[PDB]
């Protein structure tokens, strides 16, 4: 069989399948089906410094040049009609507590993509929600200490992840898009997982940042090709600050732990293996299957028979 349930188990996909599972059983919606989520790729890589800021903090020996990093996609499906329906996605960065300065013991969330057939639709952001919150949970217990999320919509008609999205599934604007990161992190306060979030521009200064080596450096991140623009046209620190500012609302940092604790921390230890899936490496793997195939997640019956096919994908890769 080939269903969602039977690909391979992890913690982290548990973790976030029961706390997704036990909020729909504290929902009195009769429509709610059973959520799986699972980790379908998982491998080590590098992001490397770009030339620019290489030859001026890397050449000098200010800064590291490369950073490594766990890269993991996970997705979630639910059982709609008995049958399942991948419905959300979601690739991450995780920089352990090994990884030099300033990535230390940071993760980012590389892309989340989403289509919206979940049943019911009253508990479908309620259920990103939650996933979402899971993870920060959940590598917060392992001792990850900081959290980044660029809010960055997706360019007119292009795809994050699933190819091909519904024509009514609207897309929002990055005005919605932050408030709706602030009333996911807003609950991740309440509930006493993250200790405080802010914005990228407040956090520097808090950090008292003078130079752009200590910006934290991510694999397809906004800020590497800043800098290294910044670089092309030629106090470095000055301009970076303007450009945080201007665009301050749309990159948040999420505190998981704070204060004296961070010191006491013991080693990231990744509790899960490594899941070689050459289909997840990345977003265009899969993107590219789709769109050859005509997998499409457009409407309920082709998302049912595209997520039929990305399992049977999924199952066989290693056959
Ligand atoms: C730039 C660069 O260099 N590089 C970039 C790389 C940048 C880094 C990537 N960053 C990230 O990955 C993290 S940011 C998330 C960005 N990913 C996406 O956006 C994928 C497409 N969007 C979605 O899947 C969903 O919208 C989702 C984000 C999961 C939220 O779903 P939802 O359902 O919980 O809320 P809702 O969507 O607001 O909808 C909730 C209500 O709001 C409605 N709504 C949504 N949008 C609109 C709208 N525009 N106008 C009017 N209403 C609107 C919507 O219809 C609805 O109504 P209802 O519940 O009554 O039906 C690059 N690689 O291109």
């Amino acid at each position: 069989k080939f269903s969602a349930k039977r690909l391979q188990t992890t913690r982290l996909g548990n973790h976030l399948e029961d706390r997704v599972n036990k909020f729909l059983r504290r929902q009195n919606h009769p429509e709610a089906g059973e959520v799986f989520v699972r980790v379908v790729a998982s491998s080590d890589k590098t992001v490397e410094v770009k030339p620019g800021m290489k030859s001026r903090f890397v050449d000098s020996g200010e800064m590291s040049e490369s950073f490594p990093y766990r890269t993991k996609a996970l997705f979630a499906f639910e059982e709609i009609d008995g049958v399942d329906v991948c419905f959300f996605g979601m690739h991450v960065q995780e920089y352990g507590s090994d990884c030099p300065p300033p990535n230390t013991r940071r993760v980012y969330i590389s892309y989340l993509d989403s289509i919206h057939f979940f049943r019911p639709r009253c508990l479908r952001t309620a259920v990103y929600h939650e996933i979402l919150i899971g993870y920060l949970e959940y590598v917060k217990k392992l001792g990850y200490v900081t959290g980044h999320i660029w809010a960055c919509p997706p360019s007119e008609g292009d795809d994050y992840i699933f190819h091909c999205h519904p024509p009514d599934q609207k897309i929002p604007k990055p005005k919605r898009l932050q408030e709706w990161f602030k009333k996911m992190l807003d609950k991740a306060f309440a509930e006493r997982i993250i200790h405080d979030y802010k914005d990228i521009f407040k956090q520097a200064t808090e950090d008292r940042l003078t130079s752009a080596k200590e910006l934290p450096y991510f694999e397809g991140d906004f800020w590497p090709n800043v800098l290294e623009e910044s670089i092309k046209e030629s106090s470095g620190s000055q301009k970076l600050y303007a450009t945080m500012e201007k665009h301050k609302e749309v990159f948040f940092v999420i505190h998981l732990h704070a204060g004296p604790v961070i010191n006491t921390l013991p080693p990231i230890v990744d509790p899960d293996p490594l899941l070689s899936c050459d289909l997840m490496d990345g977003r265009d793997a899969f993107l590219t299957l789709a769109r050859d195939k005509h997998w499409e997640f457009s409407s309920l019956r082709r998302s049912k028979w595209s997520t039929l096919c990305m399992l049977v994908e999924l199952h066989t890769q290693g056959q």
